[PDB]
């Protein structure tokens, strides 16, 4: 075995040492080619065909780059080709345990068919990548290159999932604590996974990308902090850092959340839901399980990809004819109807437990308006989305050490007002988007009144098309006008 | 309804109208979404992710761009809004009848499992439109935008294959002739779709595209030719067209005739075959067909996408045992094995009816060396790719019309040594690649030494590597040294 | 004479209408060509070598395209042909006034040479224009091509520098108020010029461009406001119009405003100063003008370029010694040290008046350090720039008018507060940067001393690095730490 | 002093060792700033701005990248830091020794000023490095970073103009060889400044480069050829080397040969031509030079620029009156008329010696065609330019070895019959074309007649458009129909 070299139209020619390859070459890693990145935003960005095979790539690439860039710059950190190579498998492998149309899956589809069940790509990533290293004797070719399975094992995993609980790591000392902030960066969100999906998504969304990580790479540099050895930025380049997670947000903004991609997702979903009784999936010992189940056997969730979606469109058992139904309507593009978007106002924060509760309220509203049709509950469609700066309200430079040039080897802090006061002053809001599943236009004429109603009743924001899709209903308040 | 406006990488926001957005909302266009443009090139190159789906917008969006552009700098052709409609209705539909990997399916597949039939994707596209149209109630879309569907349609579906049989088109007469050499170009192949491909898989596959149709589109005009009305380039542009067929011939040397994604091609091609008993998809009036045979039923063809590649491979059915193995060899890398490459010497020209025998005269070579192994004719595949500029051995650009600054309205000629001579001799040639499915070290040793004998044998050329890989058989022909 | 066409690497080929073609051949012109875009800027980033030339290009192109793109849509516009071609040729000319270097001509030496004097590049483009006109009849030319040179020219002088004071315009009637807002848009900023400096800029100076303006034509439309026929946009891009004032916030604080690229314009200014006594420009009738004076008359202006850079540079003349040793020193690259940088705290906000006084205030500050060196006022620049969305504190998107899909001709409102929290609070501020012109070792120490000392004199904010270049200083400010 | 980063749009952000920074912060390089790469090609690609200067860095670069890669790959190589450096220094500096206008001033103003001379960029580079080492102290800086001069500074020379002068190097032995091959390499002209100007220029000209150097460098391994270690490229990347230098042809024929480019750099020369008498650089002792002695004097030299070209322009001294015109028609777009091209046929090449007898055959034609005006030699213009892969008739790759994965250390050889028959049979050619100085509708008419007819006489190819400019002419030409 040597070196291969694959061309990625993001970075160029990458080289995968043998090992890597051969973690690549196995069932498990090749399911990622079959699960879409952006799930259903492919439905309205048709640049966006990309899977997470190459995304995974990308940042197994990256953090390669990362860590190798470092070692050159300071030969005294000691990084020696065993870390570099369990870093790049770390990135490789963060993505294994994405189910079917990425996010829709553990954001909405396994949230709503277990409740009971606290799930996350992370812990899925984990479990299929002891699935990978074991079903294919990984272990024995890991000793062949000088790694050690024991404790490079349990550092990978520790990369991608945090203390599988002080130093709470194992897999490393702190000398080399450096070394977490790579893949998956728990402090502060800024790790090699966010610099390849904001290029690659924009390479194929047909939208620019504003962040440059190669100059970032250029100007890291480990210091001491708190008797850690840590990544830090230069002092001048807080500014960028800034403008990374403006550029996170506008991705999620303009793409990531777009109404009608989001409104897909839960079709699917449901389509999902009305089909997880009927659907089965061969796992370990010939044992079946359902799309909702095939996450506790790994060997289930190997075939688990967004085939899925065509075993039912393509169904002709009549038990899936309503989960059919709702895909067919997605082809022909009779989909729910967005109704319009609004936010809180103040202190006010929608809570988890209370999303069940909204299409009833905004079912309850009463617009002094004439209508032709009442509508009912299970009209209407909620989505709460919550937008952030990856720390909920605390932002996250603040979790960032910096260095000067006049003092390469010391760390510091900078706060948001020694940087501008053009920033944000907070870090995370909610959107509300209502959607109406009756789309004939009295329906949906109703729906907006019903909708700019509620809005009112909760003070929430003033739907930006509010004076014309609810000329008579927006008077009512003064904050408006 | 409106016009729709869809963001593509490639050709930034295009528009679409209220019709056309029709014809896409259908199963039978949506499913281009579920066929990969490269086929197995995406197991070599993992940007190319992406479908037929997106490039027939570019195709419809580019056949658009060329008559509006047309009819702008020349409204004396009477260009109507009809006329419009209609060819981006025809660049739209073109890829309609691709099948599973694209050109696998009619290149590969469809020949070994149905010799006696004589089908292309071509045919295809006009079988699923006029199944698209008729199983949709779109011809009174058609007419409420203007469109006259006997004629029209008429028009569509020649644009796309050529008359179905003096002017031998009825859908429109010669003085609009030039409508005809848009969507696909049957007199030279420069057409809107190699445009859209050209830039297209480039900016997937992470290399760059050389050709400006831009530029091409704003230098074209329409003069009379022979007592037709058909498109001229600008004299001086002769040059960027010779580069646009050399580009073509680029990237099929580099990405669409890659020894390995075309292995990979072969191996699915192979594991099909082997399903092609047992696999059942159900058409009109729920009678069920075959892989093979879904072409017959154009409700059956809708359903048949790259999803049977995922339903093999996650098969449980004793019954499909032989074909999931041959993909599940694929998951873990174990492909058949490229042996080499050579090609004809003079007049040689290797026939279709010849490609079934040439596994068997590897096989019969006797090289005088000694050998662990023996191989059989069974071992071996020999892949035959015919490589051209469009037109078999005849230069296109003797098919090309063109105009002068001086009188732009008089079409001229222009040959070859007009323009340079640094421009090829021939216009067509064949490559041979031999591939061993014995992938030990001693088959494969083996494999090189019948293969660089038979080389000799039959007076091809010394492949690039023979003197490292059969150094005791390639100084017995002189002609190599 | 026909049309002609240009390749441009940012908007591909643009055609140029003859009248186009005739007042860009002209010495006014094509001057255009020997003025740096970003001045200072290619000091710092080597691939911003383009001129104002090539970036008017662009502004005319996209200036027609907007036009173009609004009459298209809304034929009741009455745009016509005539309206195309001033809109266009406002475009082209809107950067005729600018002088050696761009803004560092208007924004630093000319403030510094002739204080009595009111003058912008604005100004500068109107008197360039008629001496443009006028000096190579292309006012029988406009009269070929159907404009009226007496409304006309007008229209298009008040298109680069509004009313030359009710609807306050002459050359167009409020009917076609919408055509004012596209070359230089006064109302909020939002035009044509942006568009193509972010594009440009963007790719010569290797940083990527977040604003897409294709889109933003796309959804433009005219709309009744007050009386007035306004661009409106469609209410969702919202968003995208704040990203693109942060945007050109993040280029000004990367690019435009380099602590570096600033320090180098400075000491050109300083070089000019010294040399504009001994420089003569010739004029009208032989009368000989100063850099500073050449502004009074345009055909000693058209000889005004980045030319006086390298003849002064060049010269012999003893006179001219201290303003040539001046420039040798940018080119052995011994630059006036960068000390740091802070902004004032609360509503403190430092006036035009007080620049001067500046360089005194860091010299008389007593850091109680121990220090070789005393330096003097004269050793200290102090730069202030005032940073904002481009109308001082005002946010410009209070300013732009919308409109949504269900009512496309009703134009409306949007606040900051129905977009995100997320936003700016506050849309200007001010960062003042000291250099030192004494770079040695000790020189530099001491200056850090001084400065950190200001600061906390002053009540600004820490310096960023203050506490590694100033440890003993910093501690005594409780507010820092 | 520590390392520089700087960011190139082109290859992003480029690491310069502090010795480096030393050497491009001198007044001889930080020259390249004002020397066009493309010269008169500005005047006809306005995205053509770019300078030698940053070309210069990419070079040096990219010199670096190779270096590195080979040192990395091949530690047995014993690659030091040392040769690193000097060969970024060669990279750095083979530009040095451009003069005004780059190829415009060595390839047509010095061979008509200077014809007894024998003068090239190259040359220059090296009287420039010598220049610019003694002027400003680099020999004691070099031994600071481990270099020797001696030695180094012979190994740079010779790897900028090749041996001063079996192994005919002095700077480095035969185990070295293969550093030879990097900045300027005289075997086949395959080296990292190519890879720089394709990318370069192709960003700022608008047009798509096809070569993929960063594969290359991936690809390329040294290896013992014929008693030197060479570098070698992987068998299979022969065709992306044709195709290298396919893309060289297209972008001659294309930008750098353009038409109007090379008519405009022809007026710039005949206005230096008509200044060289007038026009005074200062040198060394305060001695005076003219445009064409200048290159005896480097201190004389450091001050030749493309500032000339405005110091003509804006001059008011009546002994420079016709330069001045030239210019100024070039300004107003007065060009000299371009007639047409034509090649010669079959063995028959031209000698440079023949070139100023070409206008005077033109004149002598004696077309049988009713002319108003008759024209003389001086009135017509023959630009010959010779097209070929860089080594006259000889097929470059017939000069570049490879490798075969299977031995990768062992070299190789492939013949153009081994790669495809698709490919040129001849490597050089010749074009003419004819331009008119006399501008008017009735002598244009007359220039073409003259024109083909000397074709039709001389048995040159039939020009493009013959049949529409001379209908009267193109008749008696059988050949041509
Ligand atoms: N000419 C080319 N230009 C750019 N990318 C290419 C080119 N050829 C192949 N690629 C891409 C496709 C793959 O991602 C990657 C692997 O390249 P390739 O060198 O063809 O691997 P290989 O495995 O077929 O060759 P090998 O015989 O060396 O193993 O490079
Ligand atoms: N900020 C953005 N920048 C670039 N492209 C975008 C942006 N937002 C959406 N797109 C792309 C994605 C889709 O292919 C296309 C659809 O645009 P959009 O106007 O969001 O559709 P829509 O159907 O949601 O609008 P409408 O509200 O009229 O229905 O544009
Ligand atoms: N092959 C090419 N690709 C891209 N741009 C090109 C090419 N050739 C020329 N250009 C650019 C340079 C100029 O900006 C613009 C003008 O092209 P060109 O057609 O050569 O004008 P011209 O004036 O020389 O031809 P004409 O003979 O029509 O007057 O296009
Ligand atoms: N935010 C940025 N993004 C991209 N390029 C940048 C950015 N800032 C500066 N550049 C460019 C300008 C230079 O070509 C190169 C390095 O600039 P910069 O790091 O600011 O140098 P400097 O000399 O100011 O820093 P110092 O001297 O503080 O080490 O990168
Ligand atoms: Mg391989
Ligand atoms: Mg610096």
């Amino acid at each position: 075995d040597t070196m291969k070299v694959i061309n990625d139209p993001i970075h160029g020619h990458i080289e995968l040492h043998p090992l890597l390859v051969r973690i690549i070459d196995t069932p498990q890693f090749q399911r990622l080619r079959y699960i879409k990145q952006l799930g259903g935003g492919y439905y309205v960005f048709p640049g966006a065909s990309h899977n997470r095979f190459e995304h995974s790539l990308g940042v197994g690439y990256l953090a390669g780059c990362l860590v190798h860039a470092l070692g050159e710059k300071q030969p005294e950190l000691q990084i020696s080709e065993r870390d570099v190579l369990c870093v790049q498998i770390a990135g490789l492998c963060r993505n294994l345990g994405h189910g079917p149309f990425s996010h829709m899956f553990d954001g909405r589809f396994i949230p709503l068919a277990r409740p009971e069940v606290k799930w996350t790509h992370e812990q899925g990533s984990v479990m299929m990548f002891e699935h990978l290293i074991n079903s294919n004797g990984i272990k024995p070719v890991m000793e062949q290159y000088g790694l050690i399975p024991e404790e490079d094992i349990c550092f990978i995993k520790e990369q991608i999932v945090g203390p599988l609980e002080l130093w709470p790591y194992k897999g490393r000392p702190e000398n080399k604590s450096f070394l977490y902030e790579i893949v998956s960066n728990k402090r502060n969100g800024i790790d090699v996974d966010k610099w390849d999906y904001f290029a690659r998504d924009c390479h194929h969304l047909g939208i620019q990308n504003n962040f440059d990580y190669k100059r970032f790479i250029k100007f890291a540099r480990v210091c001491e902090v708190d008797n850690e050895l840590r990544i830090c930025a230069r002092d001048k380049e807080v500014g960028n850092l800034y403008d990374m997670f403006h550029t996170r947000n506008s991705l999620h903004r303009r793409a990531y959340q777009h109404k009608v991609g989001n409104i897909i997702d839960t079709m699917i979903t449901d389509a999902f839901l009305k089909a997880d009784d009927y659907i089965e999936i061969t796992g370990a010992g010939g044992k079946k399980y359902r799309i909702s189940t095939a996450i506790d056997d790994m060997e289930a969730y190997t075939k688990l990809t967004d085939n899925i979606f065509l075993e039912i469109l393509y169904s002709t058992d009549p038990k899936l004819k309503d989960a059919r139904e709702i895909l067919k309507q997605i082809e022909y593009r009779n989909l729910f109807k967005y109704v319009g978007e609004t936010q809180p106002t103040g202190q006010i924060k929608i809570k988890r437990e209370d999303y069940e509760s909204l299409p009833k309220e905004v079912a309850s509203a009463k617009p002094k308006v004439l209508l032709d049709v009442k509508l009912k509950a299970e009209d209407f469609i909620v989505d709460v989305i919550n937008m952030d700066y990856g720390m909920q309200e605390k932002n996250p430079i603040d979790h960032v050490s910096f260095y000067c040039k006049t003092a390469p080897n010391r760390a510091i802090r900078i706060t948001k007002n020694q940087v501008s006061q053009l920033l944000p002053e907070k870090f995370a809001e909610q959107l509300i988007r209502v959607y109406c599943k009756k789309v004939d236009r009295k329906s949906l004429y109703a729906a907006r009144q019903y909708f700019v109603q509620w809005c009112a009743d909760r003070n929430f924001t003033k739907p930006q098309d509010g004076d014309v899709i609810a000329p008579l209903i927006t008077p009512q308040k003064k904050e408006w006008n």
